[PDB]
């Protein structure tokens, strides 16, 4: 078992130990080759055809290195050749459970499908890791490598989802992975405190790369300015004081990203109405689980066996399904190949500190078309022709700054570690870090439908006191006087 | 109908016709988004994941460009907004018709699965532009933005393939889409006379952006170095007399392309590989035709009704078929799956000036497995365990220089085209323009195999006069003492 | 006269008229040829050694693309060639006078060397211009190409610096470059309303290519989604109201280039001290200026024959000088030259609504050297041993919005203009768009007065109510309890 | 002294020992930082605008990660941080002595202004490292951090130069620097054996950055595919097997750099005008040497004091001097300044095996003036109106094969070094690897002039049997049909 190698696009050539091509190597693995990392993102930008795959290799590639530099820099710490196994097999199975097109199945198809189960992506990942590694007789392997895997799983399962057993809340660290010395590894693939990762680093540069956009944000000086202390008796990575600005602006560069390609309105009502496809195609959808039994495309979230097969394949089981049963289905796909998708109304922006929650968001159709416009309209609407759509845009930590979270050091002390607050580093930074907006679209395609839409749209914002749109006087000019705080 | 814009990642933002907006808005379009321009290089460079859509759109909006600029510097030659848009639609529908992964479908599965029909891309791209317009309806719109449909068509075929009807071979230019005046339109978008067309810019481009290779070519340059001028009574595109180099230069491009990414070893063995699951999975697989009719995958490039449908699912279903007929199918798949590859032994390089034609391909494992070797050794090989791939590497004109099919035009005469020879631009440059090079492969996985083959293999092309291997002194260092001549 | 062509690194090929052509071949436009865009950063950054001479090349280019796209957009503006013509030239020559290190001359050298005179860098371009026009003989080949040279040497001073004779203040547009139908003419090279101008965008892309930063804007994209739109009865460049997002992100950058590079602490101190160098040698440099007349540095900005030969030259004149009268300036050079710069002591933040004017620059060591800080200090320090720097930044407008002065089309009515207010955008943005940042410095290289300069530094930052320093707890622990409100 | 870190835009952040920060800090070494690294490449690329400090930071740089790598790799090197410095400090100071305009100085100045020394700048490169060391007290910095400086400083002119006080010829490695056992260590930074080094890739990844072209060339993927075996008994750097033809790509993008960016028309014929300017001020500029001496422009490569003042200043010293004495060399600064430069002519490439070495090169005018073209010419034209600009272009190595002296290692067998020939990689490939051109050029710019010029070049390429010029038969149609073999 020689070391291999791989020409990523964006990381140049990565070394990967042979343990790691073990593991790759794995159907559950390649998997994550048919699953395309921004779901309808590509039927915007058509550069975005990237899977996860190279994601997750990437993230495995980053761990790798930022754990390799801090041992480096301080050879103290008694970082061995098993900790950084351990820290990039994390990285690379930190994205084995994804569903079909990667985010509306984890946030739209299953809060749909089954609003009962609470279930995310990085237990399907958990679940997915403990199958490969029984499936494919992994644990042999680890220990020729010298990992001990009674402790090793753990502490890559305390890395990929966090506390196992249940929320610390007590006993100072009853961790069962990784001593308190080494609290500074449960960092570097997937950041719980600040966010600071390298899979926001990797996603960064791969989705910039794709899509046509230039990021902001470099990695490699983070990594150089980056050292271990102890703060408050437990050891945290630490950045540099003069990097406070390079912070802010990553997370600015998330905003923007987020912004411009993740929040796309031609994307996200793609993704609405391919979860209605699937919903509508759910009953008729089987797949085979463990020992011979069926599973549907909502309950294939119970067997990895079946999930294992559940990919973006059923996009095209569907399109291409003669059976009369999944009629609605392969119609909604096929006004999806036509471009005959739902038009945009319109947008807004929530203006009162209470922001409504995921529990109100299918009863804003109701009061959408319970509106009155006092404006000669010709046809009346209905809540079935209307399709809310709320974002929620923040820092990666709702209402806390996560900068406010992070420990820096200095030329002077590089093992004092000092909190920065916001207006000691400039004032020209966001006020607030918590941001709800709201798009509504229409199901028809026919002017008159646009207009009495548009129309319904604006006077709902104009009832709840909900911001002006950004062109309100002119697709419905007649409503904005009656605002008199919007003029 | 208004324009609309999207954002390449490798030409930015480009605008789209109305015209070509209903084009792309098809299902025969569509059917591109889900075939990988690269297939079996996806499992060796994990980056190369794209389709042959933006592909399409690229090579569309490069000819567009390139037309409008010799338009605008030349206003002469009369070209029109229908030429334009006539261009670019050759551009866009130059790819429609591609089997599955898209090369192996052309150049391996249909010359195994069924010899006698002799069928190639193009032919399927012009019978799926026939497909598109009739069943969507495209010919009122386009005679509403001023296009002759009965002759535009003819001129559109004629762009992807050539002369429909017949080969010319007579007549003088007997073709019956565009005068002879406008001659030079027949090489924008596929250049049958010496390869330079937008549709190699536009795949050298994304290939070296998505693969993780550097370009070495610049189109803009030769763009703005391009003119029109009269050539044995006739227009052709002549550049300008100092790109010279910079044309040989992109020839090299395309060479070392093919070499370092299109033609490596295991992404060759794992194309090889698939198209036999697919072989032995061809008698269970159904696509509905026309008309309720059931096509094999075979027998679908005989209806495109049919045909739209096979695309690069079939892959995953095979992989996730439950049917026990797929079953070794399934199993080469799996194989695939588990990284469980054929075993490489070794390449060579014929040096007689007679090469081997495609009719004798079959043949050398039968003459690979006659070998005599003169070692011990303990395990005797058959002509199935063998597989033999033959690669040729030209420069789009087999062995003919593309660059002696070029004119070329100076500065102090604008409008005069003269031929530069190979010797009068440099001593530096190729003497030869064809090279062949074949591939053996082992499909066992134990090492006394694998020593077995290399033995066998040694021996065979010590037989024929063959050139030594990079590496025949190490692997199989007991038969290069026999050849007096490879020392 | 045939049009030439240069391979720009940022903007590839670029294509000059042959007016263009004649107006850079003179020693008036050569001399930016040795001027650095960036002085003090290039012995900070060492990729950023570009001089202006590129970035008028590529301001010119961009004048001419972004004016020729409005043409072809709008064929009802009647735009000639003679407008082209005429922007492109007004870009090619916006920065003609500049001083030796461009930026320390403008702003720094001459307001200490003659504080009585206000100097701008646009006016030495408007003088530096009108010297080429007349030394070269430009107006009969201006005459040549079709341009009228008594009003349109009279537009192009209107575009490089404004309204000439004397500000507007009334009369409704008495300009004497272009009629009032032309008024979105005087914002394509220099924006005088919202600062978005052709400039900026060069300059960023140049600047992000040489330092080693990455870039965060896409000129094209605007360049695509900008019209020309009657406001308030003249016609103004109009930009597509979904551009808001990418505007605000281009202040951005603008923002963090200059917190990154352009106010770097190393650049500004290495600016301030050849800034001195150049002070102290002022009275023994003599430029031979117009009629054999003897002009010393400081003096040279009243004769463009001296001011011509005055660039980055002076540098190496002094550093090289063996006269003795250039003593001290050489030593201060030399101590350049080994990199024993004055040491850094801290920054600040005023928090006052009232920011410290010009007026009061120097004055601010008298009041440092007056702290009186209750630490044990064994050495007093003198307000001769003190440097401050004054730092402002500022988003193009001082105090308010650049995006409150800009007008955006929509695509339901691309001809009514409308405003678009901070908070219609987004709640993530920055609340204030003006900010003041003080650096203080110590000439002294032994540790005893890094300690004393800093202790006084943070005294006089605890007196004056002024923000904690980002380190004030390390550098100075002894004082940061005083202050209360600081913890 | 703690370590220092520097934002370079190829390399990105480079971290530099502390006696590197202290041997770049003396003015021997930021005398680099006023020397252009492509002198008359700047007049024909606006970009190339870099000088020789970053490119002697960048060879550092990768000297460093080099050696690093290698010693990870193979920790039985026994390398240790001794070497590593010292490498880097060849790396460094490899460039330390140049010209100005660093070309023409080396190759073009000196042999004219006095062809008896034999004078080349690496020589220079040692002789300012000595001053460099005695000026600056290095010494006992370099004891300090464990080097040995009477032995170590011998190593670092044996990297720079070779062998010092005499060539080997004899005595098996009678070296002083460094053991036979680290013979690979002479192969880093100046690889005098196959040409492969750090140097040669830094320039590359360089001049593509700056002059606009793209690179074909990875040097990472080298570095984790190389290393050190015994060959012949001593430790020599091999590379893998399969990177013959990566290695070839280099040298095809040396040779394409160099015919393209180094060997560009223009820039040559400035380059020339450049040192005839200098020929012509060199008996009127005093550089004050060591004590008091005053040394020449060409004379101070005799004195290194005086030498490290002889930086692309006196460009603008001779521009702007007002000495009558200068007059002359003025008045061509200024010819260069109006771009009315040197006209060209044509191009030619001798066929016979026999080049003009050389010592022929001033010859050649007095043949081209002896031409007896049989055309109607009304004005007779002197060897004195004509220039000669003899080009070769090579691999490194003349008339040899570069890679035919590489040894390369297989994964069979990781240790044991191989050769391997041209035809074993390709047929594809260069048949020679030494080819010469040949310019010629008119210093008068009437019409005239340049027809007369243009028969009489076309004559004397005629006449001594040399090709066929690119455009013979449109400049001088009366010529080639004389000549049989031309048609
Ligand atoms: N670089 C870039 N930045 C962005 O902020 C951005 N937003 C989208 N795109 C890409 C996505 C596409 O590839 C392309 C078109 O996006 P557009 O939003 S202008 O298009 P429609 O949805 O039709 O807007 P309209 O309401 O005017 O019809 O640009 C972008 N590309
Ligand atoms: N990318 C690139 N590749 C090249 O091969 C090349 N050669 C030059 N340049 C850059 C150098 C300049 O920046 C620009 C113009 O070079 P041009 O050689 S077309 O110009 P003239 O010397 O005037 O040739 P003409 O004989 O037709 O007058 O392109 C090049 N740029
Ligand atoms: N990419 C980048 N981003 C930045 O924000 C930045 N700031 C500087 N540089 C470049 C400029 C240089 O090329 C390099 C070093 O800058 P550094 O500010 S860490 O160095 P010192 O001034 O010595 O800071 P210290 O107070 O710790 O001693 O990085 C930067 N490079």
């Amino acid at each position: 078992d020689t070391m291999k190698v791989i020409n990523d696009p964006i990381h140049g050539h990565i070394e990967l130990h042979p343990l790691l091509v073990r593991i790759i190597d794995t159907p559950q693995f390649q998997r994550l080759r048919y699953i395309k990392q921004l779901g309808g993102g590509y039927y915007v930008f058509p550069g975005a055809s990237h899977n996860r795959f190279e994601h997750s290799l990437g993230v495995g590639y980053l761990a790798g290195c930022l754990v390799h530099a801090l041992g480096e820099k301080q050879p103290e710490l008694q970082i061995s050749e098993r900790d950084v196994l351990c820290v990039q097999i994390a990285g690379l199975c930190h994205d084995l459970g994804h569903g079909p097109f990667s985010h509306m199945f984890d946030g739209r198809f299953i809060p749909l499908a089954r609003p009962e189960v609470k279930w995310t992506h990085e237990q399907g990942s958990v679940m997915m890791f403990e199958h490969l590694i029984n499936s494919n007789g992994i644990k042999p392997v680890m220990e020729q490598y010298g990992l001990i895997p009674e402790e090793d799983i753990c502490f890559i399962k305390e890395q990929i989802v966090g506390p196992l057993e249940s929320p610390v809340e007590d006993s100072l660290w009853p961790y069962k992975g990784r001593p308190e010395n080494k609290s500074f590894l449960y960092e570097i693939v997937s950041n719980k405190r600040n966010g600071i990762d390298v899979d926001k680093w990797d996603y960064f540069a791969r989705d910039c790369h794709h899509l046509g956009i230039q990021n902001n944000f470099d990695y490699k000086r983070f990594i150089k300015f980056a050292r271990v202390c102890e703060v408050d008796n437990e050891l945290r990575i630490c950045a540099r004081d003069k990097e406070v600005g390079n912070l802010y602006d990553m997370f600015h560069t998330r905003n923007s990203l987020h912004r411009r390609a993740y929040q796309h309105k031609v994307g996200n009502i793609i993704d609405t109405m391919i979860t209605d496809a699937f919903l509508k195609a759910d009953d008729y959808i089987e797949i085979t689980g463990a020992g011979g039994k069926k599973y549907r495309i909502s309950t294939a979230i119970d067997d990895m066996e079946a999930y294992t097969k559940l990919t973006d394949n059923i996009f095209l089981e569907i399109l291409y399904s003669t059976d009369p049963k999944l009629k609605d289905a392969r119609e909604i796909l096929k006004q999806i190949e036509y471009r005959n998708l739902f038009k945009y109304v319109g947008e807004t922006q929530p203006t009162g500190q209470i922001k409504i929650k995921r529990e109100d968001y299918e009863s804003l159709p109701k009061e959408v078309a319970s509106a009155k416009p006092k404006v000669l309209l010709d046809v009346k609407l209905k809540a079935e022709d209307f399709i809310v759509d709320v974002i929620n845009m923040d820092y990666g930590m709702q209402e806390k700054n996560p900068i406010d979270h992070v420990s820096f050091y200095c030329k002077t002390a590089p093992n004092r570690a000092i909190r920065i607050t916001k207006n000691q580093v400039s004032q020209l930074l966001p006020e607030k870090f918590a941001e709800q907006l709201i798009r509504v679209y229409c199901k028809k395609v026919d002017r008159k439908s646009l207009y009495a839409a548009r129309q319904y749209f604006v006077q709902w914002c104009a009832d709840r006191n909900f911001t002006k749109p950004q062109d309100g006087d002119v697709i419905a000019p007649l409503i904005t006087p009656q605002k008199k705080e919007w003029n």
